[PDB]
């Protein structure tokens, strides 16, 4: 899978808001291009002068995340952030000339990420009562990834003691996200745990941190609630479930071609972080069967 890289797998199962710490920091930010942010500039006006309608958001970017020594007491993860936006993301990582840059980033600064906007985007894998994952089908007529099966999921929108704050709308951001799109209530929903971060290489390297969340409504229950809203209550064209038990074998079938780079994350995330068991009960053969 080329198009998905791992940058951090989660220990113990995944990570809670309580055991991460945020640096948020302009020396987090994207360098200004060689040439100039004129180029970012050109494209945005020429895109507004096409389609007056849009507007530019801010978003958080990542730098880098660092794992504590496993097993340890304390904070467990460093998450390095910074600012970017909209505009910046459509100047760099969805330019013809992304490759260009990550060069030029390489060369400049040992970083073939330090000229990308790099926004950090949000994905759940979420768990039904009887046991099933989440999928949404993309619309055919949106910019990325068109007809693609996804999982819930966006790129939060900003606003360890500004630190703390950011966590927070993180993991607020992963329920949010869920409730407009899947149209569940909010008590349905556990607290998130973070599962990991994934990269998507068609993106230029833009990260997703991909989260585990269980929802006490059956797969019968969640197609309800989604339907109801009715097609404008959500962007995506479709819901469907799999079998947490199928999930496990997923990339072996014809479903992963059809897999948005970002949903690919989740899925193996899940797999590492909350499949795989490590003890003797889960671990034996009628638990866990072979091949
Ligand atoms: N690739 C992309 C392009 C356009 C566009 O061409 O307007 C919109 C959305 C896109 N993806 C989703 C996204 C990525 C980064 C930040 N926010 C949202």
């Amino acid at each position: 899978d080329p198009e998905v890289t791992l940058l951090l797998q989660c220990p113990g199962g995944g990570l809670p808001q309580e055991q991460i710490q945020a640096e948020l920091s302009p020396a987090h930010d994207r360098r200004p291009l060689p040439g100039g942010d004129e180029a970012i500039t050109a494209i945005w006006e020429t895109r507004l002068k096409a389609q007056p309608w849009l507007f530019d958001a801010p978003k958080f970017r990542l730098h880098s995340a660092t794992l504590a020594p496993i097993g340890s007491r304390g904070p467990q993860l460093l998450l390095r952030l910074g600012l970017t936006s909209y505009r910046d993301f459509l100047g760099t990582n969805w330019s013809s000339s992304a490759a260009w840059l990550r060069q030029q980033g390489a060369t400049d600064w040992g970083d073939t990420q330090a000229y990308l906007a790099d926004p950090l985007g949000v994905g759940a894998a979420l768990a039904t009562a009887d046991d099933f994952l989440v999928f949404l089908r993309r619309s055919r007529q949106v910019a990325e990834a068109p007809g693609l099966v996804d999982v819930p999921g966006g790129h939060p929108e900003p606003q360890d003691l500004a630190g703390q704050l950011v966590v927070h709308e993180l993991f607020s951001s992963v329920l949010q996200e869920i409730c407009d799109e899947v149209n569940l209530p909010l008590l349905t929903l556990s607290q998130p745990l973070l599962l990991g971060i994934a990269r998507n290489e068609t993106s230029a390297g833009r990260a997703s941190a991909e989260f585990y969340v269980q929802c006490s409504l059956t797969s019968e229950q969640v197609r309800k609630h989604y339907l109801s809203g009715g097609p404008e209550a959500h962007e995506s064209t479709g819901i469907f479930f799999v079998e947490t038990q199928n999930v496990r074998r997923l990339p072996e079938t014809e479903m992963w071609a059809e897999l948005c780079p970002s949903a690919k994350g989740a899925i193996i995330l899940y797999n590492r972080v909350q499949g795989s068991p490590t003890g003797a009960a889960l671990g034996s053969p009628a638990l866990l069967p072979p091949l």
